[PDB]
DNA sequence: CCCGAAAGTCCG
DNA sequence: CGGACTTTCGGG
């Protein structure tokens, strides 16, 4: 069975527009973990208008095929204008989609995409559907995977005033000694951000909790300002 | 335009 | 370790 047409259109466009210059550095800032064609955002995003325009978006029934033969796809372009179309279909996107988000998580696995997939997709799924995160969160924690372990961490990111306080504090109890720096990163990026929204639980929490020094360190970049450095 | 974020390198 | 610096991206 052949590509998907829009797929195959996409691939041809992209490929026209490549830069192997670019390529070489762009393959290496993501530690030469995937092929580059060496386009950046903005071209790459008018590159897939140009092909929206011209064969319109594919109907929803064919959604998850896209995204799929996309991420088969060689070059780390292809991922991203996979999330892309991902967000096209947002309004179509549901808790039954949480099993084929996981997938997309633990394939073709870096920070670029497991970044984009998990603070917007997972975290308004879970938002909506709050009842559903002990379906999830713990076989993730538990699991061999990092990015899955990230995912618990990071879902409720842009969360705010939202944020399921204890649950967040568990989680982060539970991955705390990791030697991983994605899962170190991961717990200082969610403490620094929601910090913006209650910085006194997390200025609380960090100075009564283990955790690693970069976490620690991330987690109060701002907030060590309105505390004070201790002699 | 600005700022803050993932990363990234380089240095002590 | 952690500070200083870098580019790219998203969002005021």
């Amino acid at each position: 069975v052949p590509m998907h047409p829009f797929v195959k259109a996409l691939q041809e466009h992209f490929t026209a527009h490549q830069n192997p210059e670019k390529a070489e550095p762009m393959a290496r800032y993501m530690k030469n973990h995937f092929l580059f064609l060496g386009i950046q955002t903005p071209e790459r995003r008018q590159l897939l208008k140009d092909i929206i325009q011209i064969h319109t978006l594919p109907d929803q029934k064919d959604f998850q095929i896209i995204i799929r033969e996309l991420w088969d796809l060689p070059e780390r372009e292809f991922q991203a204008a996979a999330l892309d179309i991902m967000q096209k279909y947002k309004k179509h996107i549901n808790e039954t989609h949480i099993p084929f988000l996981e997938e997309l998580i633990v394939t073709k696995s870096w920070w670029d995409s497991v970044d984009s997939i998990v603070p917007t997709f997972l975290g308004d799924i879970f938002l909506k559907h709050p009842e559903l995160i002990s379906a999830y969160i713990p076989k993730w924690i538990a699991s061999d995977n990092i990015w899955l372990q990230r995912a618990a961490i990071l879902f409720q990111l842009k969360y705010k005033q939202k944020m399921d306080e204890e649950l967040l504090f568990w989680i982060i109890g539970q991955l705390h000694s990791s030697k991983e720096f994605f899962i170190q990163k991961a717990i200082g990026w969610v403490l620094r951000e929601y910090a913006k929204t209650n910085p006194d639980v997390v200025w609380e929490y960090v100075q009564n909790n283990e955790l690693a020094p970069l976490s620690k360190r991330e987690a109060i970049k701002h907030i060590k300002q309105n505390y004070g450095i201790n002699n």
